[PDB]
């Protein structure tokens, strides 16, 4: 089964992504990976294309075994001692200001709970793993999943920001032809020009106020066959899977499929997507469901929305405790950006792509892309021939 | 590791819940299970206490091995032939009206996608597993998780409905002392009298309109130690875990932790929960986070909200296709209730309890409750003694 | 992915087998299950055909969801109080001789380690789960795996005893046409008449000596396609998988694939199975490998051998400690049979079938047998057309 | 839960080991890793200490998150084009002799089955992942497991060769004080001087004959507490786990716990290890069981033996098919060593250590070593105080 693992501290030597269980014969290259990593850097307002494929890909074609992708820490010389893997003379570390203890947990971050959980007196070991720099590894891994999805199913995963801060939410989703304008081209990775203006204005105002913003992104997966995921068990549902993968993203506090929480406010009479005959199979004219019924892809665009809390600690605003003393403190921020919502959309795409590729491989099996594609073709014929 | 599995068709012989990985020495009884199953039947507006513990519990005390709980199909004599496990003379089945083919998938249900996914020409095999009757098995399993949580951690999981249909959402959570009034006592399992009136009115109006309703429930887990879940990986986060478990519930289309989607609209300056010294450890005065930071329990009430779409197909309202012919059809409903949101709250409690018990057992280990409790005590001392 | 779980105490109410992840459309019936359970009762020298399919199978055809199979405790009225799931007045249990404490662990059994592991003062809770009665649930589950294997791949899994006690081991494997004579027909489930005589003589002599015996069984799976399992990871290897599944059997202390430990004594020049052209693909003339190279099925019969220690405690022979007092004791036996090796062969078949079905479903995917079969056909054509 | 993954092709850029689920606070260093990797190079008759810890360890202390260890391909400049991750002009590759197709599968290796499984026309992609170079990553990962085991439990894992080729097997196990003499000091990593001479003679003779050898190694884990693993399920048994982990090793065709296959030939009267009182708890005077009863550690040395087939293809001895043509061929070898059994012992130690560390973390839980150690102490007191 497709599995992905991420390793790396934000300031440690390197990040690693390992993707296990991908079929041989999928075309992906380190350029594709660096491309997605660049997309992750999008948003009002990287470091660099040396990422390195360590294993699993040969001549741009997956080998069938584990694919390990390293992403180098571009400022490793700064962190070489502070985040040294090996022991470092504790006397030559007591001189290092960079190694000063972090004992004031940031509200909203892993710091406090992580410190108590692991018995750390310093938040460094926690924030190092917990930081959203980890999502770069996620994205390196999702690239394999995207390539597979495109090549096996003609599936495209994209995202667009629906709101940032108190902006007025957008309604009506993009296809893949729009990803270019959405992707920066647009500062807030907005599909809609009016929501874009409203969100840009939200960012300017929070920047000016010295504040930080969250937002809602929607990922959209197009071209998916019916019957990915299953209704046979709670955890087999794609719903469940997508929500795990998406909510596990740093700062994500909410997920919905299609109209989500708003569906919960509708009447059954207008909550669902009715079906009608077409030349080609059943057609629908709404997609309130967001492409999922009974935990399965239902032939409509998959739409996953995530709510991102503000991730950047606002500079001198948040009372905390200095865990060393028990005394009041002010939370010191680690990040300086007002808003990471647009890049969160790209992380969401990544998570969705991973789950989707795993589900596709579950149903269609195969050890090589050609074999999976044959099985996909046979399944599509069986659904067409009915 | 704690794992739970559900088996059973809604009209098949029995449901089974198996809970694997629970410690020996947890007090739970078939009466406790039947109690939770009764709670699942709550809501404006069972069958019966014979459920049977098959394995894993002796003299009301878990044995340490797999706990299998059967829940008997109370109307099995009606379904004995239609849902017979063994072959039945196909001629003596062509006479059975009950076995008539189901070829008109209900919009919103597993039917259509499930039929194509599995190559079924009949929705019966799909709706049988897919139906929310399966959540009874969930709840039988969650009972073991609740007992463990109470006995190991003094943790209580409860729920309350925040909205049904277009009711005006409630704000401010219950403790366990309120579960009695919330639990029916209240028809809509509302904590708040004013939201209760508004939701009851929503149900009356939809009933009168021949329509169906969804709603938003919040589960609340109180008394949890800091450091359940982990920030070390996306899937290790309790966030992720809770969202999988909750969104995997039939009809759930949205999950949020604490203020969720509303957090995404706030400024960092007021999005998070600041920390202050207390006699007893750090204290907070908000819980916007819903008891989770960096994927970990943070010492505040856990608050998980789920959006439930309307699950009961509205009688003659929804166009579908008769998959046999390709012709238009009207979706025939399987369920008759206007609203299952309050019982969804109890299923949500169950899912949350399961995830929580699993996470607790991950951190605190142990093979017997006494051992887990010792490890919990040692951990609580280490957090107190700092 | 195919998963199986077993629940039940040897004297508790019922056993349950749950098989999750099997495709819809596999023909299996409760008669097939009872048949395999009968085969498990084979051997020099059941209770009864009421086993009950609880879920997952309709009209003898798997539904695609979890298949739960109950096996009723035939002497439940004896154990109704001693192995009651619910609390029983402790005063009306102090009268029950059957409930007397078991504090003298049997050497070779789970008792001692299990007692300390779980903090039990009584071995009852341990021996209840630990007992090989649990393998009946295994076998109920393996039946689904066998049916799938036969119907999807034309694969047959059988076993034969190679040695019991100090008998002289047999060499040269059966096909499925021999299972009838091997299966009892033969008292020691021997393929070879001379090994049979020698093993029967071993049993008579141990019976006469009041002793107990182990033995070596070989399971054989015929008709497997090339490429089940994978070399991509240690745990992906079929080797690894088979060894987990087989060694996890009660009393199994050794597994080998093909010539196993004897291979380790050969020279590379005669350790492996050379390949030659044939009309039909590569052919081999040895199968020292036992059908596995690089963790994959290699087109030769799969041959898995298991070493079973004596499982029946020899009546007054084994010193132990009375864990209550710390004083010497003699181990009291729970079982009375001299030898269970032939039935161990049938359990081995079951484990092998389960692993094989899981591996097949991994490679060939599918949600319904027809779909899996199509994918298998496409794969076999791709291997034929080269 | 402790998990380990290996990535890398034998001639690809690097290997990676990722260990997920290890507690914070375990002392391990890249020197410790390089040490174990050196031990893996032992045996009649590395490259180099630059391995690199990428993540998860800071100042020689595990961080609690995933630990990624890279092992660099020391001859990467030779393989930079042939095993390039990215596309390489196919015309500038048709000139590369090194890239010549490998179409003659080696009997005993993954080549043939892997080629058909994955639809490869070349064995390169198969032998690259399948090769035992992968066990270097295993060993890098096992080092974390060893450090944890030593620091948490005072457990030591060692190995010794019991036989190579037709040597006469040794009987009676080492403690950790002997690892130095066993480890090379001894050419065949023999504990016994007489078995050593006999195995050295076996190697000389096969070398002289231009042949290759397998052998039997025993790993021994000392100091383990009672109750690791569980009897509650087949896969929970340590037996099962150890057999998966050990048999999944390249070239391993057989595993046994303690006296294994020989136990199967004994009478119950002398098959097991009787228990007696001691000042200190129960004592035993045999260890036929190899430290496991009912799938649990039983307070005796853990003894796991593995049968290794000859892994080095014997130069011109083995008929194969040229899969391109269908014509006869001779298998061309990839490796030149006569025997890798002693290093297999070290890989076995590694696998055993991994399984053991995972099992310990299951029972004793904890997020930091101090916490796990507290839980271990509490458990040991509960077993002492009875």
């Amino acid at each position: 089964m497709l599995r992905w693992i991420t390793a790396g501290e934000s300031h440690g030597r390197a990040l690693v992504a390992v993707v296990e269980g991908m079929v041989a014969g999928v075309h992906v290259t380190s350029a594709d990976i660096a491309d997605q990593l660049a997309r992750r850097r999008l948003g009002y307002g990287f470091e660099r294309d040396a990422v390195t494929v360590l294993s699993g890909i040969r001549h741009g074609s997956t080998l069938g075994g584990p694919i390990a992708i390293e992403i180098g820490n571009t400022e490793w010389p700064k962190w070489e001692t502070v985040m040294a893997a090996d022991p470092v003379d504790p006397a030559e570390l007591a001189d290092v200001a960079r190694n000063a203890p972090l004992t004031r947990p940031r509200p909203g971050h892993a710091d406090y709970a992580g410190m108590l959980k692991y018995g750390f007196d310093d938040a460094r070991p926690v924030l190092e793993r917990a930081s959203a720099r980890e999502t770069a590894a996620r994205v390196a891994a999702g690239t394999v999943a995207r390539a597979f999805l495109r090549q096996a199913l003609g599936v495209e995963v994209l995202s667009h920001v629906i709101s940032i801060g108190a902006s007025a939410p957008y309604e009506g989703p993009p296809p893949r032809a729009e990803d270019l304008p959405a992707i920066d081209a647009s500062p807030v990775r907005a599909y809609d020009k009016a929501a874009e203006a409203d969100m840009i204005a939200q960012i300017e105002a929070a920047k000016k106020d010295g504040d930080t913003l969250g937002g809602v992104v929607e990922a959209v997966a197009l071209g998916l066959p019916v019957g990915l995921g299953s209704f046979t068990s709670g955890d087999h549902r794609l719903d469940s899977q997508l929500a795990a993968a998406v909510m596990g993203i740093q700062a994500i506090k909410g997920v919905e499929i299609g109209d989500g929480f708003q569906t919960a406010r509708r009447r059954g009479s207008r909550a669902h997507d009715e079906m009608y005959p077409g030349p080609d199979g059943v057609v629908r004219s709404t997609n309130r469901a967001g492409g999922l019924e009974g935990g399965m892809t239902n032939g409509q665009p998959l739409r996953v929305r995530a709510a991102m809390k503000p991730i950047s600690t606002v500079p001198r605003a948040l009372a905390t405790v200095d865990l060393a003393t028990g005394d009041e403190a002010v939370a010191i921020h680690q990040r300086s950006d007002v808003c990471a919502v647009p890049a969160a959309g790209v992380v969401v795409e990544t998570m969705v792509a991973l789950v989707l590729a795993r589900a596709a491989l579950e149903k269609f099996g195969g050890d090589s892309l050609a074999e999976t594609q044959r099985n996909i073709a046979a399944y599509q014929r069986s659904v067409a021939d009915r």
